[PDB]
RNA sequence: GUUCGCGAAGUAACCCUUCGUGGACAUUUGGUCAAUUUGAAACAAUACAGAGAUGAUCAGCAGUUCCCCUGCAUAAGGAUGAACCGUUUUACAAAGAGAUUU
């Protein structure tokens, strides 16, 4: 498929170019924020992954499998100062969801 | 420059003409900006494609958007103005049961 740095910034620009169109035309779909976030973590670019997990967050904070999704995404990197600052945010803002206070 | 005053020479003329000189009058413009190509107007042309619903053709009226255009416009029109068609895996458990690590 790809063979050069160049041709994976085309690939980027494409792939990123529809999941921004969808999620400007409708923002409410949790799932196409996930996997946006899943594709950034296949680029491996963390900066981007995180940033789309907060705008998700921001569109609808009291979704819970958006909030595993990021716990998980940090801790499956070994960030786990970033996952601890995020569960405690997690639990901070819905003390009681059972789930992230297990989690 | 005009004018008030005081000295020198016309004109012993104290006013008029000239020269020297003290004072008053009048007091800070304009630029967000330089004169052709490299600080960004658009159509048109050319080639190829081609018309929302669906079996076919067409009237529409909306909605969402970090697309706007025409219009005095909160009217109306722009193909129903366009973009919309794609992509889709975990808040993941319980009971058994057969191969097997220990
Ligand atoms: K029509
Ligand atoms: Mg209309
Ligand atoms: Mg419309």
């Amino acid at each position: 498929d790809i063979l050069d740095l160049e041709e994976l910034r085309e690939y980027q620009r494409r792939k990123r170019t529809e999941y921004e169109g969808y999620l400007k035309r409708n923002r409410l779909d949790m799932g196409q924020w996930i996997r946006y976030a899943q594709f950034e973590i296949e680029q491996h670019d963390m900066r981007r992954a995180r940033s789309i997990f907060e705008r998700a967050l921001l569109v609808d904070s009291s979704f819970i499998p958006l909030w595993i999704r990021y716990i998980d995404a940090e801790l499956k990197v070994k960030c786990i100062n970033h996952a601890r600052n995020l569960m405690n945010r997690a639990i901070s803002t819905l003390p009681r969801v059972d789930k992230l206070w297990y989690k």
